[PDB]
């Protein structure tokens, strides 16, 4: 017999929080750190990898994409510029896009391979890590509980940092569909797609696809309810609808795939509940996240699941088993990389560190990286109504002006702050246009700062810029006293 | 005759904020006076002042079509294809753009004139004939037919600042910006002369539309351009502007201009050296506009610098005639002077006393790549303050990886004091920052601490998100003096 390799920390998954917290307790607190991951770069078989779910298959080579697709609004915008040359000579290379978004995430995958190696009480274990028992995280050679044992690893602390999956509703043909996990692959750009879901993801593949589709091609997203973006302010919303569909993406709603059968040619045939049928290539499933527990053997030790099955955390991220915790997409929250980020190193802070700390879930900013985008920190005001009594809202939409000489009349800037106007507290903030998500940032500080309508208003604009709107507005367009809106 | 609440002379940013918030929020009756109803020669500024006709506006238009050389270039990485040789940058086709813009907003102020009762619009020359007395002559030479007497409870002067032309040999073959707005034919060759934005930001404009063989130079007297700005940004700008394939002539200084048979012209610098091009421009400062307002007639005290003598509250030195905006020579900003104009309004036809606060007032450069800015700059707060901290992050972001453009370094740098970590200054270089700077103006006002930026949660993948994760100063200023202490 002989011993264990032993661990102060034992993090499962190479992600935004994990990787936070592994960092954080080895290079400030001189701890001796495990990460478990399942593959040390990006792809198939499990997408994922050393740098998690935003590094190989999210935010990070999305936002190539995203920026990739804008190429195609810039080319025909410049020429209310002045700019010419063979418009017939255009042409989308989807092959080329994704080759360069590849090795670009490989290098990052390759720089935190380099950093694991480089930084003393962090090592990385490539494998399957599932929970033997309370101080005993199980490393092995595949998802399977009876695939052989890599090594056990002894822990102090546990650390369940796993993240989340894509959601397969269980759908006759559901095996002809594909996940955004897929889509970041597919050789070549499908001709028609449909992409299911009205969330962030769908809507940005959306513009993707619609940038990099071939020929006569066409971009069809659906969502089960009225109107896609749940969540967000309702004329973005609305606004981002039509200017999805000015760009040439059509939008179904109060529609909802029942099944999907293979079409002779390989291509795709789909039916939604309400009868209606559609054929295309790709089938892109996104319609929702589902935190990633069931490799985990998590009735080994007994860590409770809230009813949508998320792991069950505390304000501090700990379970109830003492020694286990839980962080990011595993715990359905907000799913975001810097919740995540903030998370692990708050428990870090919290468990290793003199200073506990609990990570603030409220006036979180977030992106949709839409054409164009939306940037948002804080309470929509149909929220904000049912929680004050007296609420503003104060808002301005022109199109534009370089929108004006560039052709695409039809891309609004809409922007939006929602006040308790009873004392002018900012409760939030809402944009959607050219830079949206680059200015929504700092009102992020100003809402941890308290900032008050006068404090905007009061501040001088920067000119010319979208973002001076936000500084110019001073009286509400409308309220809502208990419950109802009014307007005066 | 005619007689009124308010007569202003310039309708301009302060100017018409200054009438509509007299004219609509109090009621009062308003008269406004300029020289010209729409853009151009021969008066360039005009009816929507400077930044609409010949000022920000049009400059933002023209940056922004500049810009589509960048674009058109990048798109490859991203595996866009099209035959390169196509490609032609049209001028023309810019200015006649840019011209309707400005041409529509002008039609549109003219509509606000024809629709808002007790403001009203008077085209010529506004001089002070005296102190409750305007006169409108048909031009600037004061012994020109009048074409109305104006009678004048309260005065404002708002006519804004003019490129300011140095005094050398040949001078005239120069233009400053108004011209350039104009040029009926891109350069091949320019030399803008001027470190200020107005240079800056014209040499890149000049850099996307040039034809075939072409060059932009700029030259500063001085070793490094954008005095008053971040310097690590000014140095940067200057290293990326010339990545782009513009000239950077620093510690030059034109001492003569001298006009070839061709048309181009030969300008002689002070070192000895001689550059020849088709275009100069000059952008080397911008004076108060004070000389045919006839101030004289009063007495309206100007300072050593030639700007209208001023208080907080935007008075002269004679009771009930006012100044605001460029004209004073404080900060040359057309929000600013929207400030100026409307608190001088409330502090004169109502309630409050309202002075206009000068400080850390958020500015941008749309240079390629833009500038975006807000406080102080560190030398001046190690002069200030006793330790002063410097956080500071300059990556090349990835999408400028797989752009080609590997020089297109973001910085983001936080100035401190470091004794209570009070921020005092953000200034920010690379795509978005005068979008970015914005909200952070607003922190600037709500005294943010550095902590009050990093426990802010970050918007991921932005540029912008850097401001929000500088926890360690990267240096620091004791007592004056740099260290990494
Ligand atoms: C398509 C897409 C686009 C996105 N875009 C954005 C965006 O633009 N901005 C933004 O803020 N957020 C975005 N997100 C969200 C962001 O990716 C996630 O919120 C974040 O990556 C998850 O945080 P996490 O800590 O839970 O780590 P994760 O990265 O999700 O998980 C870490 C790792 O756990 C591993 N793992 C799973 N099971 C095991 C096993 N038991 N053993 C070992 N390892 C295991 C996985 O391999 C993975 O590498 C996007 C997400 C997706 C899917
Ligand atoms: C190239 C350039 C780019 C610029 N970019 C920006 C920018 O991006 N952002 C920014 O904030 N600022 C910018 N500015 C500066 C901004 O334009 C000015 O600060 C602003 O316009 C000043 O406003 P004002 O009220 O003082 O008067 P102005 O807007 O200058 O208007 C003064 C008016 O007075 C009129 N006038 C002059 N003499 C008389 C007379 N005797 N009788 C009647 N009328 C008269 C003029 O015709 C003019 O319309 C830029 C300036 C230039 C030159
Ligand atoms: C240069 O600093 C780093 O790059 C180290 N990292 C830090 C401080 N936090 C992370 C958070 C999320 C991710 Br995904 C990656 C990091 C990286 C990192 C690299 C290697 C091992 C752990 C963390
Ligand atoms: C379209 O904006 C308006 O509602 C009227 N304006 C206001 C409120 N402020 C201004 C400040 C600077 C300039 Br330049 C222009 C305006 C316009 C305006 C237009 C015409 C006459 C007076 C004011
Ligand atoms: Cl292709
Ligand atoms: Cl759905
Ligand atoms: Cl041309
Ligand atoms: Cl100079
Ligand atoms: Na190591
Ligand atoms: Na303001
Ligand atoms: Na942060």
């Amino acid at each position: 017999s002989h011993m264990s390799k032993a661990f102060d920390l034992v993090v499962i998954g190479a992600g935004s929080g994990g990787l936070e917290a592994g960092w954080n307790a080895a290079t400030l607190y001189g701890k001796r750190v495990a990460v478990v991951d399942v593959q040390t770069s990006h792809g198939p078989p499990f997408y994922a990898a050393l740098g998690g779910t935003c590094v190989n298959v999210g935010c990070v080579p999305k936002k190539l994409m995203v920026t990739g697709a804008q190429y195609m609004d810039h080319l025909r915008e410049s020429a209310g510029f002045g700019w010419e040359f063979d418009g017939s000579s255009v042409k989308a290379n989807w092959k080329k896009l994704i080759a360069a978004k590849n090795e670009a995430v490989l290098d990052i995958n390759k720089s935190y391979e380099g950093m694991f190696n480089d930084t003393e009480g962090l090592d990385f274990f490539l494998g399957w890590g599932s929970l033997e028992s309370k101080n005993v995280v199980v490393v092995r050679e595949t998802a399977d509980p009876k695939s052989a044992v890599k090594e056990r690893l002894q822990a102090d602390h546990i650390l369940l940092a796993t993240g989340s999956w894509p959601q397969m509703p269980a759908i006759p043909g559901i095996e002809h569909c594909i996940s955004s996990n897929e889509a970041f692959y597919l050789p070549e750009p499908p001709r028609r797609v449909l992409t299911v879901g009205g969330g962030f993801i769908s809507v940005e593949f959306a513009g993707i696809f619609n940038a990099y589709k071939p020929p006569g091609g066409k971009v069809t997203l659906c969502y089960r309810n009225n109107l896609i973006l749940r969540g967000f302010d309702e004329t973005i919303r609305e606004e981002v609808t039509k200017q999805l569909t000015a760009n040439g993406i059509e939008i179904m709603t109060n529609e909802n795939p029942a099944k999907v059968s293979l079409n002779t040619d390989g291509s795709k045939h789909v039916t939604f509940e309400s009868g209606k049928t559609l054929d295309v290539d790709v089938v892109m499933m996104a319609i929702g996240r589902i935190p990633r527990t069931n490799d985990l053997q998590l009735g080994n030790v007994g860590v409770k699941l809230t009813p949508k099955g998320g792991v069950q955390v505390d304000e501090f991220s700990r379970t109830n088993v003492p020694n286990i915790y839980a962080i990011g997409d595993i715990t359905d929250r907000l799913m975001l990389t810097p919740v995540a980020i903030n998370e692990g190193a708050a428990l870090v802070d919290t468990v290793f560190g003199n200073k506990p700390r609990k990570t603030d879930h409220t006036r979180v900013a977030s992106a949709v990286f839409s054409i164009p985008p939306i940037g948002t920190c804080g309470l929509i005001e149909e929220v904000a109504a049912k929680e004050f009594e007296k609420v503003a809202v104060y808002m301005s939409s022109f199109t534009p002006l370089m929108h004006n000489i560039s052709g695409s009349k039809y891309k609004k800037f809409v922007a939006k702050i929602v006040t308790n106007h009873s004392d002018g507290t900012v409760l939030g903030v809402h944009l959607l246009g050219d830079g949206a998500p680059e200015i929504i940032q700092a009102v992020g500080v100003c809402l941890r700062l308290n900032a008050k309508i006068s404090d905007f208003y009061n501040t001088i604009g920067v000119h010319p810029t979208s973002a001076e709107e936000l500084c110019s507005m001073r009286t509400p367009s409308y309220y809502y006293v208990k419950g109802e809106k009014m307007e005066k």
